[PDB]
């Protein structure tokens, strides 16, 4: 399959694009990953733009999963389970939006499949990203059968 | 006045280290935190044995915490909230417990005065060390009124 991951912001601090690189060559070796990395920025008037900024980057075939906390706390094992039961099917693409500062518009959420939530805490985005990528090498891990 | 992190390995990736000493450092300044590292091994009784390792470095007048993924879920507030609240009960001493791949013992566990939660998804410790971090600042930060 092919992993796309759709975020705010380009990654500053170097250990976290070192740690992203890191997992994204794992991560490789199971599908495809990408990372489209687009430019940010009573003043939802910003949202609503960046929201269709993501959009454009959205396939009308992918699956699309976007990271919110009003969203369903998934296990680990339970994202694995989406993503294989999305292989089972024809959905090949799956990809991941990450919103920013701001969030993600009301267009945005309505085109995506489902709603995820990593925590009902609140983490930085950059960090954000290196979870996901994690996470998502972590899915395939379990769907392949790999102890880990 | 002061927080411990009691967690099992060696963080060998610089990534993650530079990550942890950059928060770290900015955490000093309202409270010293020392992070205990024991040697890991990559059946239970291995657990176990990680357990009294645990405990052997946490001092009976501790508030414990222990990060399990079953523990309960608080959100940045509450944590900010339950970290001031225990300079007032008569707890200078605070200690995170990171347990290894394996996790925590059941000593551990009861040991535990409470169990916290990060996600209902599997976080590799390694990582968590610099997500338990990162909330701890961001809970200081909250405590001051000083927004982050």
């Amino acid at each position: 399959m092919n992993i796309n991951i759709v975020t705010i912001g380009k990654l500053k601090e170097k250990y976290l694009k070192q740690g992203i690189e890191e997992y994204t060559k794992r991560l490789s070796a199971y599908a495809k990953i990408d990372i489209i990395e687009l430019p940010d920025e009573d003043m939802k008037i910003i949202k609503d733009k960046e929201g269709d900024r993501i959009l454009s980057k959205i396939s009308p075939d992918a699956h699309v999963i976007a990271l919110a906390i009003e969203g369903k706390m998934k296990t680990s094992e339970e994202l694995a389970d989406t993503i294989d039961k999305l292989a089972t099917y024809g959905k090949s693409k799956v990809t991941f939006v990450i919103g920013g500062s701001l969030g993600l518009s009301d267009t945005v959420m309505k085109r995506a499949d489902e709603k995820l939530s990593f925590s009902k805490m609140t983490f930085p985005h950059q960090l954000m990203r290196l979870i996901l990528v994690e996470q998502i090498y972590r899915a395939f891990r379990i769907n392949r059968g790999e102890p880990y």
